[PDB]
């Protein structure tokens, strides 16, 4: 899997709340976070399904 798949995820500077999902690899398992809408990271997917696509 890719080594992204272990990246906390990064809310990052922007004011938006967007709801995003990442893959926590300490639970195994895909999580929604909120994302602030600049400078996204690579563990940052918009459903559960695309998180474990690129992840599982």
């Amino acid at each position: 899997r890719p080594a992204f798949c272990l990246e906390p995820p990064y809310a990052g500077p922007g004011k938006a709340r967007i709801i995003r999902y990442f893959y926590n690899a300490a639970a195994g398992a895909a999580q929604t976070f909120v994302y602030g809408g600049v400078r996204a990271k690579r563990n940052n997917f918009a459903s559960a399904a695309d998180a474990l696509a690129a992840c599982a």
